[PDB]
């Protein structure tokens, strides 16, 4: 598979280590196209759901009564998608304004996860996801916010965005779902002057819950620390008391160590080598929109297959430089580009955008999955209508 294959060749490195020579550590990467053989065959909208691939552990988690192991899985679950990813060094296709990405899972347990997400905004680049397993009354819904950067003999995607977990049927003290809000470490790529690239991630990863919170730091291989991927952190409540240190790496096997019991060494925590992933599955190809993921990168994803860059670039730019005429257009016509899936977030709430269909907390869950049916086409034989490509904020004031 092209994703695990690394074209960093001599011709190929030489046309990176030309950018890198026009720009200033500091700067960021919105103003130049990198070359199509660092790219991976999905867009960033379903790299997204790589994410996701462990539904298991989300699902023991809300099943789990007491708080504290609760919070356990929940961090199990958000650590456990990071090591799905190119072995070489790739990243997902820049999805193009108002592109949308649909997905779901049939679970062991025999219900459904479901997932939307749309690209809200390209300058700065936002995508907004949603996903849901309405009969077990989880709910996720988050957005990334990337800011690339070039760093000398690094580059990097800052990543600001989040995501928030609420499990609806389990109620905290304002009788609330249990709501977790999850960041995103930073993802660096080093060695783009010196040697061979590799991407490692990096800086800090929150998540916080009601009742306790967890800083996990990715640490960057030292000099002197010389070890890649591995992690450090721990889980505390909000009285500054620490229950569990987190370490290992986030692409082998992860521990935790029961501070409480100091005389105990670490446990095994996350083998990322025994867990078997879920994958997403797609309705199929001729199902699917103009502005879909797999149907709209389609010539790209091709061509990057069979490592064809004249035509990859050719049909990238031909799907770019479009995009560019309808920004135009717009700035020309006074009007703005407004999401069709996604809602604009008031101020001080926890993300930039959500779903813009109302999904009651307390509805049955049957009720709730053919809310989320008539959002999108998800599901085999769906058909798009209209209202599909309504502005999200037009199909609020209906509501």
């Amino acid at each position: 598979d092209t994703d695990d294959i690394d074209e960093d060749d001599e011709s190929g490195h030489n046309i990176i280590l030309n950018i890198i020579s026009q720009l200033r550590p500091g700067c960021d990467l919105t103003r130049i196209t990198l070359p199509t053989f660092i790219l991976e065959k999905k867009s960033m909208l379903e790299r997204v759901t790589n994410q996701l691939q462990f539904p298991e552990f989300l699902l023991q988690a809300h099943s789990e009564k007491d708080p504290l192991k609760r919070f356990l899985y929940v961090m199990k679950w958000y650590l456990a998608g990071w090591h799905i990813a190119p072995k070489a060094v790739k990243k997902p296709l820049n999805p193009v304004l108002g592109e949308y990405f649909t997905a779901y899972w049939d679970l062991p347990n025999k219900q459904q996860a479901y997932y939307i997400s749309e690209q809200t905004s390209h300058h700065p680049p936002e995508c907004a996801y949603f996903y849901m397993i309405p009969e077990s009354s989880i709910r996720v819904d988050g957005v990334v916010i990337p800011k690339s950067r070039f760093l000398g003999n690094s580059s990097a995607a800052m990543m600001d965005g989040s995501t928030v977990l609420q499990f609806l049927d389990i109620k905290d003290g304002n009788g609330k779902p249990e709501k977790y809000v999850l960041t995103q470490p930073n993802v660096y790529v080093r060695g783009i002057l010196f040697g061979k690239m590799r991407i490692e991630l990096g800086d800090h990863m929150i998540i916080k819950s009601p009742n306790f919170q967890a800083d996990i730091e990715f640490k960057t291989k030292g000099y002197v620390f010389g070890t890649y991927d591995a992690i450090e952190g721990t889980v505390k409540d909000y009285d500054g008391n620490a229950y569990y240190e987190i370490s290992g790496k986030w692409n082998d096997v992860m521990y935790l160590k029961d501070l409480k019991q100091p005389r105990s060494s670490p446990k095994v925590f996350l083998d990322t080598h025994k867990e078997s992933p879920l994958r997403p599955k797609v309705r199929p190809l001729s199902e699917q929109g103009e502005y879909e993921s797999r149907k709209l990168w389609k010539k790209v994803t091709d061509a990057l297959a069979v490592r064809n860059h004249p035509v990859a670039t050719e049909e990238k730019f031909q799907i770019e430089d479009h995009q560019r005429q309808l920004a135009k257009k717009r700035i020309e016509d006074g009007v703005e580009f407004h999401p069709k899936l996604f809602r604009r977030s008031k101020p001080g709430e926890d993300l930039d955008y959500c779903i813009y269909k109302n999904i009651p907390v307390d509805e049955d869950p049957e009720k709730q999955i053919r809310s989320i049916l008539q959002i999108a086409p998800i599901l085999p034989g769906q058909q798009f209508t209209d209202k599909f490509f309504i502005p999200a904020f037009e199909k609020i004031k209906s509501q």
